[PDB]
């Protein structure tokens, strides 16, 4: 029993995952051009008060990521952060602005859902438009690394815990191939990975978009799939 994983999860309820003291991993489904997915986000402690990264992918996935987080957590979710415009980021915020979360992504980002359509986080997190930025947030810090799965694609770090969350630009290990690749910039992505790799080379978890966690492997493994697509 262990990580949760596509087929033990119905589309509608949402699993947390201890990932480290004060770090969680949440973990949905959802289907997508009729095939069903899982996708994981973050929750972190942040004082007495909880910092979300990313949605649980669809309303309902992310009203019920809320009510799992009451049950199981108890601490009040104050802010959201996306980490790139696809639904499995956004999808939900709509959900967590009229559940009082503040919510919060790159100007960047909040561009590509407008004109995408996908619902639009409210607060923009200026200081990350050049690749390698980063700025603080709550108990996380942010950083932009070039554009990868998405041109917009933010990852996010725990120092407390020497968690590395990289969102959708990182892949699991039982990857061989690059996922949705419709908006990524394959010519800039194993650029993007290194720039991950220089800046946290102490990263003692690694959590892909979808997917199993592991180690530092995930980003040169990463990297090569990337490869494999492009060829
Ligand atoms: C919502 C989002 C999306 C919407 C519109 C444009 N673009 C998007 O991405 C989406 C919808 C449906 C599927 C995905 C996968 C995905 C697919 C396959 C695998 C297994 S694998 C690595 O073995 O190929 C995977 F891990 C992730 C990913 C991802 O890659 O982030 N996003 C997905
Ligand atoms: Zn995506
Ligand atoms: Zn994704």
């Amino acid at each position: 029993g262990e990580y949760p994983t596509v087929n033990e999860i119905p589309v509608g309820e949402v699993r947390l995952y201890q990932i480290a003291d004060g770090v969680w991993s949440h973990i949905a489904t959802q289907s997508f051009d009729g095939a069903v997915y899982p996708s994981n986000g973050l929750i972190v402690r942040d004082g007495d008060e909880l910092l979300l990264i990313d949605t649980a992918w669809g309303a309902k996935n992310t009203a019920a990521l809320l009510a799992e987080i009451e049950k199981q957590i108890g601490l009040p979710v104050t802010r959201a952060v996306s980490t790139h415009f696809h639904d499995d980021r956004v999808g939900g915020v709509d959900v967590l602005r009229a559940a009082g979360v503040a919510t919060y992504a790159s100007p960047s980002t909040r561009r590509l859902a407008e004109a995408e359509g996908n619902e639009i986080p409210t607060h923009s997190l200026e200081g990350l438009s050049s690749s390698g930025d980063a700025v603080r947030f709550g108990p996380v810090e942010l950083f932009y690394p070039g554009a990868a799965h998405s041109t917009d694609n933010l990852v996010v770090y725990v120092p407390s815990a020497n968690v590395l969350y990289g969102g959708c630009a990182v892949h699991e290990l039982s990857s061989t191939s690059a996922g949705n690749v419709a908006d990524a910039d394959l010519a800039e992505w194993p650029t993007s990975v290194e720039r991950i790799q220089k800046h946290y080379p102490e990263a003692e978890v690694v959590i892909p978009g979808h997917g199993l966690p592991g180690g530092l492997d995930l980003l040169q493994h990463t990297a090569n799939v990337v490869k494999a697509h492009k060829n």
